[PDB]
C-alpha cells in the first residue's frame, strides 16, 4: 500500500482540524497482502473509490476485501512508454504540457468527483479511501476537492498534494533500475513524470478560478453544495 495517508490533521481556515479516520488517499490497491487487508479492515473503511479508466482497472484489478465496497468511476475520458515521455518532456506536445492539460480538465463537470462528493455528504458512508494508479493526479484533484469542502487553504492543499513526491522518489529509483540508461537524467526531471509539481495543481486551481468567482461558488455550481450544507459537513467532520 503506497502513497497512503489520512487527510485528518489538516488545518482549516476557520481554525479547526480535519478529524482523523474519515478520508484516506492512496495509490492503487492491486495485489494487497493479507496484512494490508487487515489494516484496511481495522480502519473500518466502508468504500474504496477508484478513479481509474476501464483499461487501467482491467490490467490491475483491485484486491477483493470482504465488507468493503468498491466504486469505480473514471475521472478522465478514455478513447507511450515512460521513455517516450522523457525525451520530449518539455516540448510543446511533451509530457509536462500534456499532464498540465489533464489537470485543466479535471475539476469541471467531472462525473467521478461528483459521485465522490455525493458519497462524502453522508456520514454513514464514511470512512472512505480514494485512489487511482499512483495516487497523485486524479487522486490529487479529488482529495483537493474534499479539502476545499472542509475549508483547508490552498497553501495546505498544495502541501498535501506534494506529499506524493515521497512515493515518487521511490518510483524514480525503481525506474532507473529498470532502465539504467536514464541514470543521469536529472531526478527532478523524472519527478515531473513520476511525481507532482506545483504547476499541475495551479492549473486545476486556474480552471476553477476562470469558471467561478470563489471556491464556494465552485462547490455550489459543480456539486450543489450551498453554504448551509457546507457548514453542516464541516461541523460533522472537523474538530
Amino acid at each position: 500500500m503506497k502513497n497512503f495517508r489520512d487527510l485528518g490533521g489538516n488545518k482549516t481556515e476557520d481554525g479547526r482540524t480535519v478529524k482523523k479516520g474519515l478520508f484516506y488517499r492512496s495509490a492503487k490497491l492491486s495485489n494487497l497482502s493479507e496484512n494490508d487487508i487487515k489494516i484496511l479492515k481495522e480502519l473500518n473503511i466502508k468504500y474504496i473509490f477508484d478513479y481509474r479508466s476501464d483499461e487501467e482497472a482491467r490490467k490491475h484489478p483491485s484486491t477483493i476485501i470482504s465488507n468493503i465496497k468498491n466504486i469505480r468511476i473514471p475521472a478522465m475520458r478514455e478513447l507511450g512508454s515512460i521513455e517516450d515521455m522523457i525525451d520530449g518532456l518539455f516540448e510543446k506536445d511533451g509530457a509536462f504540457n500534456m499532464l498540465n492539460n489533464s489537470y485543466y480538465n479535471l475539476p469541471i463537470n467531472n462525473p467521478s468527483y461528483k459521485k465522490l462528493v455525493e458519497l462524502i455528504r453522508d456520514y454513514s458512508n464514511l470512512p472512505i479511501l480514494n485512489h487511482c494508479t499512483a495516487g497523485k493526479d486524479r487522486t490529487g484533484v479529488g482529495s483537493a476537492i474534499i479539502l476545499m469542502i472542509l475549508g483547508v487553504s490552498r497553501e495546505n492543499i498544495m502541501k498535501d498534494y506534494l506529499k506524493s513526491n515521497d512515493f515518487a522518489d521511490k518510483e524514480i529509483e525503481r525506474f532507473i533500475e529498470y532502465k539504467p540508461k536514464f541514470k543521469d537524467i536529472p531526478k527532478e526531471n523524472l519527478k515531473y513524470i513520476f511525481g507532482v509539481n506545483e504547476e499541475y495543481m495551479k492549473t486545476a486551481f486556474r480552471r476553477i478560478d476562470e469558471e467561478y468567482i470563489s471556491v464556494e461558488a465552485y462547490l455550489y455550481g459543480e456539486f450543489n453544495l450551498n453554504k448551509e450544507e457546507i457548514r453542516k459537513l464541516r461541523n460533522q467532520y472537523l474538530e
